[PDB]
């Protein structure tokens, strides 16, 4: 009770304004800075370039005498690492492996040349050019391609150069949409995306991708199925046809993958620092190559194969305006959906370290990437997660090696083709379930969000379900308009709260939750936890109404009812805001409360806008013509902007119905109400 | 300098804590009236009698002596008003004019039979059934309809009959749609249509039957084009007819005009009491009725005309499920975007007088309107402005006279046929233009929202321009979906502002705008006027950074710069939260600020979620580390249970990092320093 001392004045509003004056602050050009820009500073250009190339700046930072080999052996890690998911997942996208090993090695060193980002991976979906083959195979069917006179009985690689073109165009238009957005200073872009939608978001995906390699497990083919419900087809077609699979395709898969998980929870039991990582997929892929080999895990057992390796470089061959324009008018909604998700990952995925990142940098960087990709016969690109969570967890933080890693796949696209044409698909669908373990952790959310709240659930839960069952485009646009639908919804339903005085102090606090305050006789408090705006403005006059039991619409009609119960014989504009009282001492008083003011506490209104201005102003006409004084609380400089420019303070008195505290509101009214005394 | 005493004791969030309790309030069965609710009693009963049918209770109150002649001469200007419109709106939307009175005279008992408002007109819209025609005509063509042998030689009844049943499927899906969404309570549907955006919506529309009723005026024909850019194919189409147009037509269309134009300014130069209003529509008519008789205006001057009228009642026609599949199949949007202008045209005219009215019991009235009318070869309806604009113009409150004008119209309908199928079209074209004044003076709006501010300008604006070139439904949806963006941008882009304490006060007002108040040494302060989630944080994270120009960043760089620089030779968790100074006196102290501790207001911050909690809890860690005290403002019990829940309070020591005020913080600072000497 020592400190804390105030014995102030009683500022309504006109005091505390005509206790200060102004400033301006103000010059002219305001926001033109282009008379004072442009010059030939070599400072300015210097650091565009900087800017625009960070490599520039990374060449002289690199440690040694342990920081080489860590970044050479994390580089070596990575590569070996992205090399079988490259080959899985051009596999997804129903296209020959040789097109997944370009698009592992040229963007690689195009991010190398552009980005700032010390951690990066490379091809980390397949998915959506999955769907843009399905609707190619939606435009011409698998057999009926061209029945000319070229005499080929039955050859399915016609229709593979069509999907690889119909690929290739979709990836020029996500690389050139990319550079046009990026360079338009959209790094804000990416924030519109949420943790928790990002999180269900991607476990739908690795439900879908566990699906699709579901058969090719099973060995037993089928005819692919792309659209709504794509997954519901696939998973009900491969169980119809489990009936005459391959039993050595499901033993090999079955064996292989146990032997993973072996392995890797017996690493896992002695992660020690002389442990150092153990790249499981190699041994995996050894093992593949060398058992297939070994007991003729081909034709000789019938089970399915990789095949022949188009071994050598390929020039970039020219994207001819053919039917660009009609492929992409279909082609457009699906670019932009894998590129939003692939931004936002790669840019979430940058915030790991204490260090800051440019984010249109980012996005054109990989806009170059991407285009060149294309150019050069290649699919779409992002970050990998695990990728980067090995050059982390190998601890090498520059990119370097990293890079190097695509010279290092280099010798695989140039020197070993034999070496690769045998082998099986349920390999690689074993590492790419080992691999979507994390992933499918992140179900832990559910219980979390159910325990934190309600909102966050739900915008989980409905966005994992609609890209389950729809489309993963249609999924997250859904998802996007919901997330930015919950801050209107939230806005809808604040908390309305009656204030109660804590007892010979100045603080206020809610009545009905503590059972020690009590409220001052007289007067009402009515507090709103958020903006007025159009949308929100009736819930808030209706919910005064009601909860401070005032309403004066009832209060009109009783004392109509009184006046003419009591009634049984005959015995410059000087506009007056609030009326006297109608009464004239009768006897037919309606029993219920006096309060003769009622206290508006705006700390927590942000902002208004003309709606909330009209309701405002029906508020206080109202009360005012009952006989019920009203005040504010909080002379905030934007509210009153907001009050004066909209048609409110013509001051008939209105600048005296402010306060820049409840407190000071509190004691105005009572001065009032004892002068009142005369 | 008198009053406001305070001499309070430091509550920072324990001590106001420990100085209360808590209460319960809370029983079972919450929210489960169910097991409270569900009994005979008369009460209920009788009470939803009442609210589903308030025509029980109009039934007494009703006065006399001249409140009967009011109401009677109210209801007959109505009718003979309404009249004319409902020809030309049923010319409008290219359906012969018999089913146009069918939709001025069944919808208008309906409401008076189910409806709570005193006011209320019919049928103010046809464009979008015209739009609906449109698509029809698009299906088949105006020409070839049936080559078969019939031996018609060029008749065009039956596209004609066409339109009339494709009106009847959308219209009845409107109604039905109307009666699922009024009986789940969705009264507040409605609120998201804003005052502007309704303003530009109908001032686009106005411009849209201004430009399509040209055509009418100029007697010349044209085959009407619908879609998008409509409006711009049918004025360049009709500038182009220009030539070889009908000089009778325009003649007598602009003297009536301007007859019309001349006597409604008369009338309105001698607007006093003893002046009644004067249905100005009933002379048009009849002297254009008497001029065409008399003169020959029809194929004896080739000019157009009205038609035969199918005088007669007409069962009603069952729909027949045979294409009403397909035709709801691509009707759906159209119906719904026609929907919700009716409705929020109605609920916004509702609001008028000091009255209550519920929202979903008038969506269901006029449901059941639809419906029924719909069954009844009816087109859609809603309430016409202007009309009850006489209905109070003329001071009929009541509704009895304004349905009994329906009966009035019943004689038309029944009785004279051959009075009506002599009458040109630009006789409608000018009446409708005329009425359409008040839209066309809306537009006062532009630079008054001009001076107001910018997003309400922006969002008419938009409005206005899509409803303009695109479809009426496009342009709705369009601006529905920015006007609820245009909340989440002001979010975007708060009023980051620095306190500055006006002396010897608690009040803290920003510094650079009045140069009279001045801050406390070795303190700063920080206000954020909006809440925190996921899309705001960083923004709010990095402009705190570059406006208190206490960027750790950079401070630590300098730190280590300068210790390296001196550097010229050898010479239960105890989880610390704020770090001691890593500083040991050197002498390269980096020219600047000394701030020892931030306040982050809070009063501002409505609520919270994950992301706001994670950027909170890195900004305390990281100036923490730094040595830097930060602390909050505004012990709500809203953002407490925020921070709570969230895995933030685990009380290291969190708890004491809380204030009940600005000053409490300042205060309290202030005293950790003053005890820091020892």
């Amino acid at each position: 009770t020592q400190r804390y001392y105030v014995e102030r004045p009683i500022f309504s509003h006109p005091v505390l304004q005509e206790r200060l004056h102004k400033k301006d602050k103000i010059s002219e050009s305001i926001g033109d800075k282009l008379k004072q820009a442009f010059t030939c500073t070599p400072k300015k250009i210097r650091n565009i370039i900087y800017m625009f190339l960070p490599i520039t700046k990374w060449l002289p930072a690199y440690r040694f005498k342990e920081y080489v080999l860590g970044d050479i052996v994390s580089g070596i890690s990575t590569g070996v690492l992205q090399l079988p998911q490259g080959l899985a997942f051009a596999m997804l996208a129903a296209v020959p492996p040789v097109f997944g090993l370009y698009s592992s090695f040229y963007p690689v060193i195009m991010y190398c040349f552009f980005g700032t980002s010390r951690h990066i991976s490379i091809g980390p979906f397949a998915v959506i050019s999955l769907m843009i083959g399905g609707v190619a195979v939606r435009l011409v069917p698998d057999d009926i391609v061209i029945p000319g006179g070229v005499n080929a009985t039955n050859s399915t690689e016609a229709r593979d150069a069509l999907r690889v073109k119909v690929a290739m165009s979709v990836t020029l238009l996500t690389g050139i949409i990319q550079f046009c957005l990026g360079v338009c200073r959209f790094g804000f872009v990416a924030i519109y995306l949420t943790e928790p939608l990002v999180r269900g978001f991607t476990t739908a995906a690795a439900v879908h991708v566990f699906t699709s390699m579901l058969k090719y497990l099973f060995g037993v083919k089928t005819k692919r199925y792309s659209g709504i419900f794509s997954v519901v087809y696939s998973t009900v077609a491969v169980l119809q046809n489990v009936k005459n699979l391959n039993v050595c395709s499901l033993g090999v898969g079955l064996m292989v993958f146990g032997l993973l998980l072996g392995g890797k929870e017996f690493n896992e039991r002695f992660k020690e620092k002389l442990p150092a990582p153990i790249p499981l997929e190699f041994f995996a892929v050894v093992m593949g190559t060398g058992i297939s080999a070994g007991f003729s895990l081909h034709e000789s057992y019938n089970v399915d194969v990789v095949g022949t390796l188009p071994l050598g470089l390929l020039p970039p061959a020219n994207p001819d305006t053919s039917l660009f324009h009609l492929v992409y008018v279909d082609a457009i909604a699906i670019a932009i959906v894998g590129f939003s998700v692939t931004i936002s990952m790669a840019k979430t995925l940058a915030n790991k370290h204490g260090y800051q990142v440019d984010g249109n940098q980012e996005l054109i960087a990989l806009g170059l990437c991407n285009s060149t990709g294309s150019l050069f016969q290649t699919f779409a690109i992002s970050c990998s997660l695990s990728r980067s969570l090995v050059q982390e967890g190998t601890g090498g933080k520059t990119q370097l090696a990293g890079c190097l890693a695509s010279l290092m796949i280099l010798l695989v696209i140039l020197a070993t083709g034999f070496l690769f044409e045998s082998l099986p698909q349920a390999v690689l669908s074993a590492i790419v379930i080992v691999n979507l373990k994390g992933m499918f952790m992140q179900f832990s959310d559910l219980p979390f969000f159910w325990r934190t709240s309600k909102i966050e659930l739900t915008i989980w839960l409905t966005t994992f379900v609609s890209s389950l069952f729809l489309g993963l485009d249609y999924g997250l646009i859904t998802a996007v308009i919901i997330a930015l639908m919950t801050v209107i919804y939230r806005t809808q339903s604040p908390s309305y709260i009656v204030l109660g005085q804590l007892p010979d102090t100045d603080v206020y606090i809610d009545i009905d939750a503590y059972e020690e305050v009590k409220e001052v006789p007289g007067i009402k408090i009515f507090q709103i936890n958020a903006p007025i705006y159009y949308a929100n403005s009736d819930l808030y006059s209706s919910a005064l109404k009601r909860k401070t039991g005032v309403n004066p619409a009832f209060i009109l009609g009783a004392r109509r009812k009184a006046m003419k119960k009591y009634a049984k014989e005959v015995g410059y504009p000087p506009i007056v805001t609030k009326s006297t009282l109608p009464e004239e001492l009768q006897r037919f008083m309606p029993p219920g409360d006096n309060v003769h003011t009622i206290i508006l506490d705006f700390t927590q209104v942000n902002f208004m806008d003309s709606v909330g201005v009209k309701t405002l102003a029906g508020i206080v006409k109202e009360y005012g013509d009952v006989g019920i004084y009203v005040y504010l609380a909080g002379c905030s400089a934007q509210v009153v902007s907001d009050l004066t420019q909209n048609q409110f303070f013509e001051n008939p008195a209105l600048l005296d119905l402010l306060f820049h505290s409840i407190h000071d509101a509190v004691l105005g009214s009572q001065v009032r109400e004892a002068l009142a005394e005369q």
